[PDB]
């Protein structure tokens, strides 16, 4: 494999992340400005600590005033999924294609070495990479 | 209910829609452009006809080279999931939010009084409601 996700990923700067310390509400409203369904969870030092996404956060797994008030508090530490499937930078892109194809994954994060998130590759990113 | 639809909805012009006459490849590609994972499918007479997602597209219900030869034709028309649920401009907020937080829908099509589709409600547009 020739292609990299690293190629085709959504890069670092480009990315809307969110730690366990983050409270629901903020969470919530960077889903909405960001116009985004959830987003990987990392530490202090960047290092991926697991994934959230709007109905964790909403606990639908309940109504409008439910929501009204859950924004008025648990963390993101406790609803978010935690240790998700990963892949690398280097990791040929026909993989990640599989992965993104023959699952309902949308969404693969992309660390280093090191274990620091350093991007995501989404299945948008795969039909663009087909496009590009 | 004295919140509506209507009032937290995304517009008609700022949406992103398809036609049965579409072709996957400007559907994906529209997909791509617009960071978006599926479009409602309009008529000429912008009638709603249908709902179309990327695993629709893509048929995942397979791999990199099956979209790079994908993409090289049947149509939305054949692909789409037709007459899909349905909410109104005038629908109260309340009722619209039930169905988008105890279902697995994330998004809701809204139609006029002659069947026109002129938005589309979604989570996030509840979230954001709930936050405004």
């Amino acid at each position: 494999g020739v292609y990299t996700v690293g190629e085709f990923m959504t890069k670092k700067e480009d990315l809307h992340v969110v730690k366990p310390t983050t409270t629901v509400d903020e969470a919530l409203e960077l889903l909405v400005e960001n116009r985004i369904t959830g987003f990987p969870v990392i530490d202090e030092d960047w290092k991926l600590v697991g994934l959230v996404s709007d109905y964790d956060l909403l606990a639908l797994d309940t109504w409008k005033t439910f929501n009204a008030v859950q924004k008025l508090g648990k963390l993101v530490g406790d609803l978010m999924t935690p240790a998700p499937l990963v892949v690398e930078e280097k990791t040929n892109l026909e993989d990640a294609a599989k992965i993104l194809l023959e699952t309902k994954y949308r969404r693969l994060p992309v660390v280093d070495s090191d274990g620091k998130l350093v991007g995501i590759i989404t299945r948008g990113n795969v039909v663009r990479a087909a496009l590009q």
